[PDB]
């Protein structure tokens, strides 16, 4: 059927018709929806390589092209030989492009064209990875001026020679349990702080400890390396008017780079495809600062702020969220490293959607997660009706290697 | 079937078997997910049934199930159903009805206090007057000089779908939206076009930003009556801020009483076209939504010049910062009046235990988390860390079309 969405503050409709084309399933059914769930052979990959192939040469304006069914053939031929082929770089450049266009909870997808991509696949060592990675995040931090970018190592064979960063995310914070029972840094990256630790990392105990890199290629044991801190830009948080701010100690990383997600493109696996392109200020200053389970540091900046947090009516969290995400903003402008807010990130996304609806017929969205987790309403993607499907290429969650390697 | 449910803040996960007992669709398939989208005369044959199923739920409530009183009532409707097509419900099994059509309601974030349910039986009205004698009576107890008690008001199920029963106004309460020639709007945008039906049948309107608009009633099918509240049963409160001495001066002001009156009530397949119900606010239905919405009084720019915050860019967060001043001048107002009133973490906090309540008594709690995460600070509240199932059980509470549209005139 043809779905419409419409946008209840503009009252602009658009039809989906892109979702007609999904194949894997959502999680939810008639009688129950999972919308705010976190995580709800030869044979089988032929059928997905043609799907893929299909879509690309239709992107390039060859549709049925002796080109488009001679490539048939040979990736046909090749998975019958080698029961798995590799991909052009054409098509590796296309397919990685499209698995972030359809990320259906990334805000920030006006920007999908622009990626670079690093063709990581000739790489076979930890050493040869981390090599990789620190030219990924050299180009992509462009001294502040942040660069879209994912680099992408070998794919999977069978499974026992698989690369995988054992890192969330390039560049994270260690944490540590401590004996007050409390947890020194980021309580999120404890287990991972650890697993550094139980390998021989030798952890500064501190708030802010970049984390090393733990590298896995071929299947092989993980290795650890210290990202070079020049490459590491990093930004310290102060207000534009709390002169106390500064004496929070806060401080957080210019650049977000998701490292443990999976990328699938025509039935191929790549392991280990870390992207990154920069945050949306909320990001930080909502969840990794203010999230009860993060650095949770509302308490104390209300107390610096001297306001009454003797009752939840008062709004003091409220008042105090919003004076931290306007530091964290004001700090990565002054230091000129690029960064988004809330409002205009979801301003580009509206504008996004609308070329996505009219040039593709649709755009995948979820709500849940499109929604910024401060202020929603006064953003218009509140308001703004989206249908969530899964469409591939796709960057998909995976097992943690930690709990799936056999050393 | 059990399904998992996880609070990512808390690592507590619940089981939810009570999606079993759901009958309805969500509008959701295997391949896509609607949960965003706002909104995606029965035949003896479907009634008995539909019956059935509520009885047993009702005599198992009262840990009668199999009883004779029980299967006497069952027989007893079975047979009122083929003899007249349809049946009326017992006064227990209405209030029963009532309370779980709250219960079910999955945008509903203040259930924690569904079973403190005040139901008035006004099945026995027959005229628009009488149903204004009703609501009346509903928004004085209701309101009870500001101590807020939630109540529901019942009118004459539907019969044969041409004498129903319908509340033209959206809330009982709310104030009047006037489209001006130049394209602006004065009031309530939200209630535009109702304000012109209202006009259209001899409102003779104020014309001011906060006029409280009247009650358009239909009763037994007949065209709809216009009668004024009596304004001293209409509650009110002037919004100010606790520091800001110049919002006062912004002239704002809202009612106390938030009483839905459009949906449709179902019960054992019986269904009331009318049935006004009100509970009290949460403080950012209006602070956030009708204050701040675009489409709304959309007062942000007004407030956040007087609080001379650099409105040059986005990235200053001005919005976000006149967003919590305004917040916080409706709970203190409402607070200063004694007029009920809870905030979005407070709220919020009880709809967490209020859940955890229902997954061990009854287990599950249907609820839809786009629609109870607040408009604002939406992640320093529980619930947004909370996952969710969103399912419908009935009885239930129905969006049903506006009346002007499918309203045979006389
Ligand atoms: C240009 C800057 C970009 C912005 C501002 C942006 C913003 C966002 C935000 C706000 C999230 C939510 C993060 C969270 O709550 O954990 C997100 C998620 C995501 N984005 Fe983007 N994004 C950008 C670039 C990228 C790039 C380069 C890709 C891939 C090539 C991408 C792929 C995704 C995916 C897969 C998710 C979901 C991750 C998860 O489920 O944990 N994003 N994005
Ligand atoms: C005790 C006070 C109560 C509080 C604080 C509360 C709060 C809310 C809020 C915040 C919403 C969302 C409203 C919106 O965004 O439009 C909601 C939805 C709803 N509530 Fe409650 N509620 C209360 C009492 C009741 C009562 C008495 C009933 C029924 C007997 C009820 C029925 C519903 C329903 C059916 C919805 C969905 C309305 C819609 O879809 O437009 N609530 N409630
Ligand atoms: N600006 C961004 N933002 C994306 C950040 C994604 C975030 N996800 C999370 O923290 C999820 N909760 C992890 C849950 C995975 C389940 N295994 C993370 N890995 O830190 N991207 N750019 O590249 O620009
Ligand atoms: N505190 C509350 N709050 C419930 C308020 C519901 C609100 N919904 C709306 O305004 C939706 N936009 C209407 C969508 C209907 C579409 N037909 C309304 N009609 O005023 N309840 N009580 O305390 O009783
Ligand atoms: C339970 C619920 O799905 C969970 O808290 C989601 C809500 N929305 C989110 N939205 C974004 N962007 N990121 C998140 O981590 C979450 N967490
Ligand atoms: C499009 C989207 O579903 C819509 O804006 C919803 C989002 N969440 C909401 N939540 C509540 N409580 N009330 C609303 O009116 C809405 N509107
Ligand atoms: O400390 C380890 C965690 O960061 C790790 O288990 C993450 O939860 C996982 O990689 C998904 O983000
Ligand atoms: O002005 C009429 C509107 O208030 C009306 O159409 C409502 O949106 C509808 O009754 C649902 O609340
Ligand atoms: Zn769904």
């Amino acid at each position: 059927r043809f779905l419409k969405v419409k946008n209840w503050e503009t009252d602009v409709v658009l039809t989906d018709t892109l979702h007609l084309k999904s194949t894997l399933e959502t999680g939810c059914t008639e009688h129950i929806c999972m919308g705010s769930i976190m995580l709800p052979t030869k044979d089988q990959l032929f059928p997905l390589a043609k799907e893929f192939l299909d879509q690309y040469y239709s992107s390039i304006k060859r549709f049925g092209s002796k080109a488009h069914m001679d490539r048939l053939e040979e990736v046909n031929k090749e998975i019958e030989s080698t029961s798995t082929y590799q991909l052009k770089d054409t098509e590796l450049i296309y397919g990685a492009k499209h698995a972030w266009r359809n990320a259906s909870r990334c805000v920030g997808r006006i920007q999908w064209s622009k990626l670079q991509v690093f063709d990581a696949r000739d790489c076979t060592t930890a050493h040869g990875m981390f090599n990789y990675i620190c030219n990924h995040v050299k180009y992509a931090t462009n001294k502040g001026n942040l660069r879209s970018a994912i680099t992408i190592f070998p794919q999977r064979t069978d499974g026992k020679h698989d690369f995988r960063v054992w890192n969330s995310q390039l560049i994270r914070y260690a944490g540590y349990k401590q004996p007050d029972g409390s947890t020194l840094g980021d309580p999120a990256n404890v287990q991972f702080t650890e697993i550094c630790i139980q390998q021989g990392w030798k952890a500064p105990r501190g708030r802010f400890d970049v984390l090393p890199l733990l590298l896995q290629a071929n299947g092989n044991d993980p290795e650890l390396f210290q990202i070079p801190p020049e490459l590491v830009l990093e930004v310290p948080i102060r207000h534009p008017k709390f002169d106390w701010f500064k004496d929070l100690g806060l401080k957080w990383y210019g650049l977000p780079a998701v490292s443990n997600m999976l990328l699938e493109i025509g039935g191929l696996e790549f392991s280990a495809c870390p992207f990154s392109g920069w945050y949306m200020g909320t990001e930080i200053g909502v969840r990794d600062y203010c999230d009860n389970s993060r650095y949770n540091i509302l308490e104390e900046v209300a107390k610096k702020m001297d306001l009454d947090m003797r009752k939840t009516s008062s709004l003091w969290k409220d008042q105090a969220l919003v004076e931290i995400n306007i530091a964290v903003l004001y700090s990565f402008q002054s230091d000129k490293v690029t960064i988004v807010d809330h409002h205009s990130a979801t301003e580009s996304f509206i504008k996004h959607m609308e070329n996505e609806y009219r040039c593709r017929g649709g755009c995948p969205a979820d709500w849940v997660w499109i929604v910024p987790p401060m202020s929603g309403s006064i953003t218009p993607v509140f308001h703004q009706e989206m249908l969530n499907y899964r469409l591939t290429p796709s960057f998909e969650y995976q097992p943690d290697p930690w709990n799936t390697h056999v050393w």
